[PDB]
């Protein structure tokens, strides 16, 4: 009816006092990029803000913060008017109370240290009946507006007193804490956890209207990873941003417990459940509960198996009832907890990205105070293998560091603890470095499925190989109804090959990167442990990694690598299919079409390969990459040299000029060892002047200077000197013998 | 819309049923002037007004299931009705027969195929007294307390006879014995055999139960007066799938894009819950595309925001690029589309094909005067691409038999991890299902993969080719059974095989020659929309010495070029376009909507032989000094 009704958005601008609209929406309002707004919310309570514009918003829909949310008795989904408010009124006096259980730790003074800051150069609306949060000193802390003299709101000018004396009072029975978890504590796992809204959001906020409908919900999901990965963060967060009646299992608390209370505290639960309908039951570790049926031994075991299989039966006869649990892999749950009708969904949380684990440093500094110096972009860069809660561990011990390296001002105020003297305290990048050095992950043994960075720029040349990737693999993808309309199968695999170092694996990575899908990565010594101890349910599992994080680039690095270590051009006897390209084999023809996985594998020998790969239907295409040429080699070169500081060279197209015959490998060999004579003579240089300095102490002229600040000539001219050819020309000769008997044409006009 | 253009001829004492708006509803006829009966006319007025009121004691409710709920497993349901419905319908009668009926019936299947409905389906449309025994509901009690559950349930159905047992979930209350450690589930097992005897000298009690394969369950229940019968319910075809898909879309609503044929085409290795699930995800993206004026009336619904919910193609396309199915892993056994006219040529082969699986089927009779065992297998050999497994399903589509499909993969893994089992589970496959046709394609897989001519050392039988000639040696004769294999090198095959009794009739397939590649084309672009060609003929004729493949390889490379083509067209028109905006004349038009000849003048560059000329001098030789002759005429 009216344009100013919206539905409540996340919020993306961290600050507390900001909403936020779309552009055609405030040019349909007529409002500006300064100006003051009010919110009217539920059970008659109002909010004030300063309204900003954003592009990333939708059309009817506002973004705002969990204060302003949490303020307005307003839920995610809910509905809410904005007006406009010309009413500047500058306060006179305000009188503002802090809040026991976030204060229970500091005393004295806090008007310098959280409130001086916070309203300089600010200009903040309050009114009487907010409650805003302010963060700093290691602690977050709640304060309430009690007293304005303009009620009921106004905005903060230099003019106003505030009167931060008296008591600290207690909470209101139906005020919510921000110490709880929302969807704010949760980072890097966007996409699942906006999948698990999309499954869940609509059944709880809307459930009378959904029983109208006559669809069926899901009733069982499974959330699983690695340990660490935040499973019941999540669990929690989708509880209490929902106000879902969130119960809670614990697996060994009841394994702890005597033969016949096990099922009754598992019957009270699905019974207390049912009557504060719509509920969300979390089975947190049902790996302790339901585990394998060959690892249960015993009776009571599997008598709480069939208890819970029973009462997941019986949901079905109930309403509004939704049961998550999550598990460490599924491997390890017996298989009738996975058919349908009891967890038929699952969810894959995997290890962060860097992107992700950026968002996790942000997140568990909110409260720390950092120095100047400190990037967590490098530190996000740098940590690989790490789960959350690793990077959690993380912080916390550098902050333990920077404690303990000043015991000196900290002890002598031992009775009560001011927040200057934590104001002294600054975490330095120094402390991150031996925190980084100390630590220790947990998944380095996990395989690595991410979004690859490596882009078209770090390749030098071949442009008809780009063009052909192109065709294969993006074109299904962006126009799949030209496919359906001239009627063609789309091809789904490549095999590249062609001499050592030549560029293959930066290819696979580049046109991973082009279409924006995942890639997993498989070397030859992963083929080779399968085939010495001898096991092949790693290929099935393999393909099940690819198909649930489709679309994806699935690259098979040194398919010869088996029919090399068995024999040469004969082996053992009879140089035909072994036992892991058979399951590659049956796993590509399992392959359904509609998923999109597209799979690349790449060879240096391409004679000694199984002839059964390359029939029609699993790997038909093949490319042959040769070594790179004379316009290749300078973007080669640009590409390696982009981070090292070289400087003043006369001609680098004749240092790409003079080298003919070599790889990409050779030219990374030569740039590696001009940075090792650069670094060796620029540690003489330092390790001199220290000795010549020290040997007439008292120096008159401390003159600071970096001797070599960057790379010269000379080092390339030595570094050349040990250059070598990685490839004979026997080598290229029988790489281009085959690339002619490959190709046959008949070259007749037919018309 | 109900009686609009309808006259449907109403009564007072009918109840009848309305679907739409996602929902099923059920009116009853109160009141008539014209009593009893009367036809609905536009003259007519009918008040709507009234409160509900409830159902009378004996009128059965069309929300509970019966034989319309189910699709896509007509023979399977009606095999159970000629099993189950003459002894519950006429019980007395059948008693002073002297006919021992059956007593134990085990459905049998992957997980999710329906086999609960069709139990609850027969039940409900006979009239039997329906009890449910549930696996892990008995198995979740003490000690004590189920087997007392097991007799009062068992004392129960006596006295309702005629009744029907449904056991759901055997495997959990009686697995196999090594599996069961104590003592209480052995005794819960014996309980049940000793009350499956007990049923002899009881009337009128059918036990039905369901298990999700065979080989789980304790042996001694599979004996003779226990579960004797058993019933296989496998996964759906492309007529089950668009049967299950037209019986989950009732009540919603489509729209006019929507074409359930493609999307049961599409579907593959999806059973029933899958396709379920699949309609169930496609609406509610269809109801959250749109959450703007479904939210503003919270409080009632009323039936025309409903229908305002209309789903679309693009919805069931999302819900198929998102599930996954299940019975990927399955083994496929179904009729095949392939006919005989996607083949050229090769005449004398399909009269010889015809001569040997088609006439003991459909004349047993002259077999029978005329004193002749029928063969029972065929080899094909010949160069690869030639068109075997073509040969194979078409012969399997012209009697309606059956089809597995074997591949040399699936012998190499049962070669590397050394399991014989499944060559006996595969022949059991074959014969529950018969008559069929078993193809195994490249039996000289293994031969090949040990050695060449010369293996590791004698290079006679291996491991499962010899359970393959078990096998075939312990067949009978009356299942109607057929066994092809289909080889590339004929020379380093196990010649026991070719012994009579076994596979005894050779068939050499050699390369298409200048008439069969027309009919090749024709077949191969036949969904590729091609136009204003010159000679087709002139394109078949300078092919010379092509297989299938390379035919096939020519057409795909020709479509290739032409999607180029119409992209780099929209690319360059669409560039063009938005370089002068406001563009003046807006007149739409397809580029390239056909292949023209200069697509297949490109193609052809890159064509190739794949089948060299001494691989068909050695062909020739196989096929010559495999025949010999007398040519004397003895009379
Ligand atoms: N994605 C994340 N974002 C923010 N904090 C995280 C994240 N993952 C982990 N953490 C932190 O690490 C802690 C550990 O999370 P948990 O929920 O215990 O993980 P987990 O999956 O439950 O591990 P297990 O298997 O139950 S021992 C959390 O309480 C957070 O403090
Ligand atoms: N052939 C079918 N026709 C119609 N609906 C079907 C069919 N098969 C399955 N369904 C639907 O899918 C649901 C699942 O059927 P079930 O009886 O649970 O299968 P199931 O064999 O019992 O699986 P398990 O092994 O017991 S978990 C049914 O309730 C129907 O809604
Ligand atoms: N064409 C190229 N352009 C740029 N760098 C290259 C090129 N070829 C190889 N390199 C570099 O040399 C190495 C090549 O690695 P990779 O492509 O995996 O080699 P290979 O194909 O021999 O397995 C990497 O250090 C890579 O950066
Ligand atoms: N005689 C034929 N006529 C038409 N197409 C054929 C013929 N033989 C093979 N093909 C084509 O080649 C493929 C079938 O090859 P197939 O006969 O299965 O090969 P193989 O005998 O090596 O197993 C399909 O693309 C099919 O259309
Ligand atoms: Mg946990
Ligand atoms: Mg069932």
């Amino acid at each position: 009816n009216r344009p100013n009704r919206l539905i409540v958005d996340e919020a993306i601008n961290e600050d507390n006092s900001v909403v936020s609209l779309s552009q055609p929406k405030m040019d349909e309002l007529q409002l500006f990029r300064g100006d003051t707004v009010l919110l009217k919310g539920k059970k008659r309570r109002e909010a004030v803000c300063i309204v900003l514009s954003d592009d990333t918003c939708s059309d009817e829909k506002i973004r705002m913060n969990r204060v302003v949310r949490n303020n307005l008795r307003v839920r995610l989904g809910d509905v809410i008017s904005i007006q406009p408010c010309p009413d500047v009124k500058y306060g006179k006096r305000i009188h503002v109370l802090p809040i026991d259980d976030t204060v229970e730790g500091i005393t004295g003074n806090l008007f310098e240290v959280y409130l001086k800051p916070y309203f300089l150069e600010a200009y903040r609306p309050i009114r009487k009946g907010d409650i805003f949060l302010v963060r700093g000193g290691m602690r977050a802390v709640e304060f309430k507006v009690v007293e304005t003299d303009p009620s009921p709101y106004c905005i903060v000018a230099p003019d106003t007193v505030i009167h931060c004396e008296g008591e600290p009072i207690k909470r209101e029975d139906e005020e919510e804490s921000l110490n709880e978890v929302g969807y704010d504590d949760i980072g890097g796992c966007r996409k699942q956890l906006a999948q698990i809204k999309e499954m869940v959001e609509l059944p709880l906020r809307h459930p009378a209207l959904f029983k109208a409908i006559g669809v069926k919900p899901p009733r069982g999901i499974l959330l699983y990873g690695p340990p660490g990965t935040g499973k019941t963060l999540i669990a929690r967060a989708v509880a209490n941003e929902t106000g879902a009646f969130f119960f809670l299992i614990n697996g060994p608390e009841i394994m702890s417990k005597l033969a016949g209370e096990s099922e009754s505290n598992l019957r009270k639960a699905f019974e207390e459940a049912e009557k504060n309908a719509p509920a969300i039951i979390f089975i947190d570790e049902l790996d302790a509960i339901a585990p394998k049926r060959e690892k249960t031994h015993g009776e009571v075991e599997r008598r709480i198996v069939s208890q819970l299989l029973t009462l997941m039966d019986g949901l079905k006869q109930r309403a509004h009832v939704i049961v998550m649990a999550a598990t460490n892999r599924p491997n390890s749950i017996d298989p009738a907890l996975r058919r349908f009708g009891r967890f038929d969904r699952e969810v894959d949380i995997g290890i962060p990205d860097a992107t992700g684990r950026l968002e996790i440093l942000q997140i568990h500094t909110k409260n720390m105070k950092l120095a100047d110096d400190v990037d967590l972009e490098q530190v996000a860069n740098e940590t690989h293998g790490h789960v959350g809660a690793d990077l959690a561990a993380l912080c916390s011990e550098a902050a333990l560091q920077a404690i303990r390296k000043k015991m000196d001002l900290i002890d002598l105020e031992d009775e009560t603890i001011d927040a200057e003297v934590m104001n002294s305290l600054a975490v330095t990048m120094d402390d991150f470095r031996w925190a980084l050095s100390q630590s220790n992950p947990s998944a380095l043994r996990e395989t690595v499925v991410e979004v690859p960075q490596v882009t078209w720029e770090d390749i030098g040349g071949l442009e008809d190989v780009k063009r052909e990737l192109q065709e294969l693999v993006q074109y299904p993808v962006e126009h799949p109804d030209k496919f359906l309309k001239f009627g063609m199968t789309p091809s789904k695999g490549v095999l590249f090959y062609g001499p050592p170092g030549c560029g293959k694996t930066l290819l696979a990575k580049a046109i991973a990167n082009e279409c924006q899908a995942n890639f997993i990565s498989i070397k030859g010594p992963e083929l080779l442990t399968m085939w010495f101890g001898e096991s092949e349910a790693n290929v099935r599992e393999i393909f099940d990694k690819a198909r649930q994080a489709a679309p994806c680039v699935l690259f098979f690095d040194e398919l010869d690598s088996i029919a090399k270590a068995r024999g040469g051009n004969i082996g053992d006897g009879g140089g035909a299919a072994d036992r892991v390209i058979n399951q590659i084999l049956t796993e590509m023809d399992g392959m359904s079409t509609k998923k999109n996985v597209f799979i690349i594998g790449a060879t240096n020998r391409p004679d000694i390969i199984d002839p059964a790969i390359l029939r029609p239907g699993r790997l038909d295409q093949l490319i042959y990459i040769p070594l790179p040429d004379e316009k290749s080699r300078v973007a080669i070169l640009k590409a390696n040299l982009r981070k090292s500081p070289v400087a003043k060279d006369v001609d680098l197209e004749f240092l790409a000029k003079m080298t003919n015959g070599f790889s990409g490998a050779d030219l990374t060999e030569i740039c590696q060892r001009a940075c090792k004579l650069a670094i060796r003579e620029s540690i003489e240089s330092e390790i001199r002047r220290e000795r010549e300095r020290q040997t007439n102490p008292s120096a008159m002229e401390v003159e600071e200077d970096d001797p070599v600040p960057e790379i010269r000539r000379d080092h390339f001219e030595e570094a050349m000197r040990f250059a070598r050819r990685s490839v004979s020309d026997n080598d290229i000769r029988k790489y281009e013998m085959f690339a002619q008997t490959l190709q046959q044409s008949r070259g007749f006009g037919s018309f």
